[PDB]
């Protein structure tokens, strides 16, 4: 465990405006806290002048009443509004600083101790925790502490002995608070770690959603999510028990102190030290102070959790990169020529330090000559590029640029002078114009068009209906395989480099397109040096020099609450128990007041023996009620917290199931992206937990207190005015809370922050891409621009919450003061008695304090309405393609494999103007392989997407074994289909689990057999941990050939009747490609295949050869 930061450390992001907002909020909280005890003492001093003509007194007291009401209104408004706005400002600044600190970390930091889900969780949940600490909760804590201090001061003014003996309660409260905060901080640390793991599971599931549904992995993902959430719910159970114990102990100590105060006051009255009224005022003040201490628990609860979260964030924020770019003092060579050398480079990756990738590696790329880096799969090559880009510093060697060590000069102008086309083109979620513009932000439109033209990208871009502004793709999945690669080539070529690195730039392209791109590059590489990694002889022939790499060298209720209750029925037992506890607790509060007020009339009896006996009896009653309050506070808090934990866990499971049940058209939307979906789920769960589950107990307790106050008013026959004043707080609280909830339940602008979260997710998922193009500052600027609208919306919400709290406080104070005036007027005139009114008004004060505690929950209700609307909008949505229709034609156990497409007319939901298929009739024979060929955008992968019902054809019929796939069970039919994705990314797990993802249960021997049949066993066994090696966030800690061989092994261990396959032989050496192709041909004999090929030599015995020309039925015979 890591120790949390100091409380002061929470305020390192405050500026002058934040300081003045915090000061105004603190002044308002202090004045609001002192308003009540000074008001009571002022009435005590006002009684005499009220008894003592009348019109002048009434007018003066009315104007003083108006002044005090205005002061209370302003103070209670500021205490909420200023604190909310200041907390939001500091939280936004801290999020921006966290993103900026994370973005300029080393590359080795992102495959070691941070993931994309980790940063998303830090931006969302930990930041909300820190905000809740520095938001209006701090203002409430200051208000309660001011109330306690004011009560002690006025008690000291009235009776100094009683105030002094009251002052002995603070050490016990301090000890209880310290113990409770320590336990809560540790439990919250563990719970937050578990929740981060669960969020990682969710994000990884959504990112690879096509692979997840293709291999029927929704159930496994849901089970893993539930298993992760079980730990969090157990820690929540423990947290609720700890909170119950703390609140019970605090109430027990406060009530025992009350009884001791009562007995000591009786002793003082026995002598001639103090009279009745002074003890009355002191009892009132001490009661208010104890109630304030009781209500100040949620602030202390949030403080420790947010201290832990802020420690977690500040660990990343204060972390300094080990590369240590020499931005202040670098060489900054002026006229770079192009001579780049690797001299005696000994390099081993930080993730696997034992494996030495390069030993004594020497390679001199000349000033203006091209080097073709031929070599084996998983042997240098892409690592060498990572050395030139300064992704990793060489461990025991040197990298030189024009005879200058790269570590002695800043890497900013390096990456500005290097144009990189990586193995996997990492495209962002913006438009393709912004993706191309990443190379040079300050470029004209004509320059962008020229860069696209030379990179052979203009033809397919101008054909798009939206042109260059086409905003498609999260990982580029809304473009074809070659389109995103050509866009990456255009992006790299726009930034005119002196050194150009092409790590398999051609890779997956059509023959004509590949020739055009390579010729344009050749006429583009005349004056600049280039390092090219390519396993195709076409580029090698044109290359100037060739280097062979071997062995690392060179050779409302109706729609929100009742639906939750129906969903969460099998907890109404626990809730009921907790409910009664809360109710009981509230009763004691009222009851306690009554008892104390009764003692207030015993003090005046001259009979000392009878008075002493009454004092003793009431002291025993108070001790019994104190013990009961202890027990029932513990019970109510523990059970309400277990109810909240069950609520949140069931909500999370239901939301994840709803997300995973949807179709591709849903996932191909800007709102329904992986980082945004994960952030939505996490924020919704956190809001329905903290703002609803943690407030139901206090809501029902205060409601019960107010109702029992009204019931005692009816039983004891109070006047109609008194019961009206008692009822008024209930109506005010109900109206205010309903208004805040409806404000929350109607409208939002969280999508502005959701865009920032998604931008951070893309930036962290593509740290190599953002680093190579020096786009960290651009990402930070876009993040700040996205975060401003949430800042202003939260400003407005804080304004309305402060106004509501202020008006409610003013109404309560006005009602109480008018009641006080009426009661004193009744007593003076003798129309009513005295002791009865005293009990009436003590109970009234307790009820009003409970109502204020209820009113304190406005922002929580607003965010609870937000969360409820979000979760129910997610749940209500119904999918277009149901993953499993119960009433379907059964799938035969031995599927023949007669997959066909008849008159298929298909248009993607996104960009629906383009008609991908116009009357496409493709047929695959039973058990025979079929090859799909054509241009890049002809739709070869669209056929694969149509086979698995990712999207439905508009007017086409896709047929399986002579039966429509629509009338089959989608989950059942998907178990007989095995695919390999076009760009085979892996999950954030081991090789063993990645391969085992293909089949439900496949023990160990089957996994080994699949690995051998994919010719992947050799390198996996050569790894230090074998099949248990962690492969990275998306398989980043592996080469392309190894990743694709692992994907092939997974598709093989699926052992399906219809292996769709694809161009899975790319990114593989000629020998490796031949071995994999021979093994696949041997394994797939007798089973139908729909393999697509870009190199026609691979499909030598593919039987039927089908071309896709004009998106229609082209030649199919051969
Ligand atoms: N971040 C990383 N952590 C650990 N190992 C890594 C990492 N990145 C790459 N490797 C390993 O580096 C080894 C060789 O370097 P690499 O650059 O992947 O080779 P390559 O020859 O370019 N592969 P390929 O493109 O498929 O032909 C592979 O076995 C990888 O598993
Ligand atoms: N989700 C999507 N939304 C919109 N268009 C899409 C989407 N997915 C694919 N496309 C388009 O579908 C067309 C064909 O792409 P694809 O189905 O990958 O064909 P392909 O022939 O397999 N490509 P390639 O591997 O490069 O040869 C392209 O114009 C894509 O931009
Ligand atoms: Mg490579
Ligand atoms: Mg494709």
């Amino acid at each position: 465990e890591i120790r949390g930061v100091a409380f002061k450390e929470l305020f390192r992001f405050a500026d002058g405006l934040d300081y003045v907002l915090m000061g105004i909020g603190s002044v308002g909280a202090f004045v609001h806290g002192c308003s009540l005890p000074l008001f009571l003492r002022f009435f005590a001093d006002l009684v005499n002048s009220f008894g003592s003509k009348m019109m002048e007194e009434v007018l003066k007291y009315a104007l003083y009443f108006l002044v005090v009401g205005a002061a209370i209104w302003a103070s209670s408004w500021a205490e909420i509004s200023c604190w909310m706005w200041s907390g939001e400002r500091q939280t936004t600044k801290m999020r921006i600083k966290y993103l900026e600190a994370a973005l300029n970390q080393d590359i080795q930091f992102f495959d070691t101790e941070v993931r994309t889900s980790d940063v998303v969780f830090a931006i969302n949940t930990d930041a909300v925790m820190v905000q809740d600490a520095i938001s209006e909760k701090l203002g409430n804590f200051i208000h309660y502490m001011a109330t306690f201090v004011s009560g002690f001061i006025v008690g000291f003014t009235a009776v100094w002995q009683l105030a002094l003996v009251t002052l002995a309660v603070v050490p016990l409260i301090a000890v209880i608070g310290g113990i409770h905060t320590t336990t809560l901080s540790k439990l919250s640390n563990k719970s937050q770690e578990s929740l981060s793991q669960a969020g990682n599971i969710v994000e990884q599931t959504v990112v690879q959603i096509r692979v997840v549904m293709a291999f029927v992995g929704e159930s496994r993902a849901s089970q893993a999510y539930s298993s992760a959430l079980k730990i969090a719910q157990k820690l929540g159970y423990k947290t609720g028990l700890a909170k119950g114990m703390g609140l019970g102990a605090t109430y027990f100590v406060v009530f025992c102190c009350y009884a001791l105060l009562l007995w000591y006051g009786g002793y003082l009255v026995r002598h001639h030290l103090t009279n009745g009224g002074l003890a009355i005022a002191t009892m009132f003040a001490v009661m208010i102070g104890g109630l304030a201490l009781g209500q100040s628990a949620p602030s202390m609860a949030a403080f420790a959790k947010a201290k832990v979260a802020a420690a977690k964030i500040f660990r990343i924020i204060d972390h300094k990169p080990t590369i240590e770019r020499n931005s202040e003092s670098g060489v900054e060579l002026d006229s770079v020529t192009g001579l780049v050398e690797l001299k005696n480079v000994d390099f081993s990756y930080p993730s696997r330090p034992d494996v030495k990738i390069l030993n004594n590696f020497c390679l001199s790329v000349p000033a203006g000559k091209t080097i073709a880096l031929v070599g084996s799969s998983g042997s240098g090559k892409s690592t060498v590029v990572s050395l030139i880009e300064r992704f990793y510093d060489p461990n025991s060697g040197q990298v030189l640029l024009d005879g200058q060590d790269l570590k002695t000069l800043k890497l900013r102008w390096l990456r500005q002078q290097i144009g990189l086309v990586s193995q996997e083109p990492a495209l962002f979620a913006t438009s393709i114009k912004e993706n191309i513009l990443l190379g040079r932000p300050d470029a004209d439109q004509v320059e962008i068009e020229e860069a696209a033209r030379v990179a052979n990208a203009h033809s397919f871009i101008i054909k798009l209906p939206d042109g260059f502004d086409t905003q498609v793709g999260e990982r580029g999945l809304q473009l074809s395989g070659g389109q995103k690669q050509r866009i990456a080539i255009a992006r790299a070529m726009l930034k005119n480099p002196a050194i150009l690195l092409l790590d398999e730039a051609t890779s997956a392209l059509d023959s004509e397109s590949e020739k055009l791109v390579q010729e344009a590059l050749d006429r583009f590489m005349i004056g600049r040096t280039t390092l090219i990694i390519a396993h195709r002889l076409s580029t090698i022939r044109k290359a100037d020099l060739v280097a062979v790499l071997q062995q690392g060298s060179v050779s409302d209720q109706a729609n929100s609450f009742w639906r939750l209750a129906k969903m969460n029925s099998p907890e109404w037992k626990y809730a009921l128990l907790g409910s009664v506890g809360s109710v009981i607790c509230g009763s004691l509060s009222a009851f306690f007041a009554y008892v104390l007020s009764a003692v207030l009339s015993v003090y005046y009896n001259p009979d000392h023996e009878y008075m002493i006996k009454q004092i003793d009896k009431y002291c025993y009653l108070l001790i019994g009620l104190s013990s009961a309050a202890l027990v029932f506070n513990t019970l109510q808090h523990s059970f309400w917290d277990i109810v909240g934990e069950n609520l949140t866990k069931r909500v999370r499971e239901k939301m994840l199931s709803a997300v995973l049940k949807n179709e591709m058209a849903w996932f191909d939307q800007e709102e329904n992206e992986s980082a945004r979906i994960a952030a939505r789920l996490a924020l919704d769960a956190n809001n329905v937990r903290s703002a609803i589950g943690d407030r139901i107990s206090v809501i029902v307790q205060n409601t019960a207190l107010m109702l029992v106050a009204c019931t005692a008013g009816f039983v004891l026959q109070w006047r109609l005015a008194l019961v009206l004043v008692a009822v008024f707080p209930v109506v005010v609280a109900a109206t205010v809370l309903q208004k805040m909830f409806m404000t929350g339940f109607s409208g939002d602008l969280e999508a502005a922050h959701a865009k920032g979260t998604q931008l951070a997710g893309e930036a962290i998922a593509n740290v190599r891409t953002v680093a190579a193009f020096n786009s960290e500052a651009k990402i930070v600027r876009l993040y700040t621009a996205n975060l401003e609208p949430p800042l202003k919306r939260c400003f407005w919400k804080g304004q309305i919450a402060g106004s509501g709290y202020g008006v409610a406080q003013f109404c309560l104070y006005a009602s109480y003061a008018l009641g006080l005036w009426y009661a004193s007027w009744l007593v003076k005139h003798g129309i009513s008695d005295f002791s009865k009114t005293i009990r009436v008004f003590m109970v009234l004060m307790v009820s009003a304090n409970g109502a204020a505690e209820t009113l304190t929950l406005a922002p929580d209700f607003i965010k609870g309405g937000q969360a409820m609307r979000s979760v129910f909008e997610l749940l209500d949505r119904k999918t277009e393609i149901e993953p499993d229709d119960p009433d379907t034609t059964p799938v035969p156990d031995r599927l023949r494999g007669e997959v066909e497409l008849k008159h298929i007319d298909f248009s993607y939901p996104s960009r629906p103007d383009i008609q991908i298929f116009r009357d496409l009739s493709l047929r695959a024979r039973a058990g025979k392989t079929l090859a799909l060929v054509g241009p890049s955008g002809c739709g070869k992968s669209s056929v694969i997407s149509l086979i698995q019902r990712f999207y439905e054809p508009s007017s086409g019929r896709v047929m399986i074994d002579g039966k429509d796939i629509r009338k089959y069970n989608l989950k059942a039919i998907r178990k007989h289909i095995a695919i390999v994705p076009q760009e085979p990314c892996l999950f954030g797990t081991t090789i063993y689990e990645n391969i085992a993802y293909g089949h439900e249960c496949a023990t160990e021997a089957e996994i080994i057999q699949a690995a051998t049949l994919a010719s992947a066993h050799k390198f996996i066994s050569a790894l230090p941990e074998g099949y248990k090696t962690y492969v990275g966030e998306r398989g980043v800690q592996l080469s392309g050939g190894q990743k694709q061989r692992i994907a092939i092994a997974r598709a093989l261990v699926r052992k399906a009747e219809i292996m769709l396959l694809d161009e899975a032989t790319s990114a593989l050496d000629a020998e490796s490609e031949r071995s994999v192709q021979e093994a696949l041909d041997q394994a797939c004999s007798g089973r139908t295949s729909i393999v697509v090929a870009h190199r026609l030599s691979t499909i030598r015995n593919a039987h039927v050869i089908a071309v896709i020309d004009d998106g229609k039925v082209a030649e199919q015979g051969s």
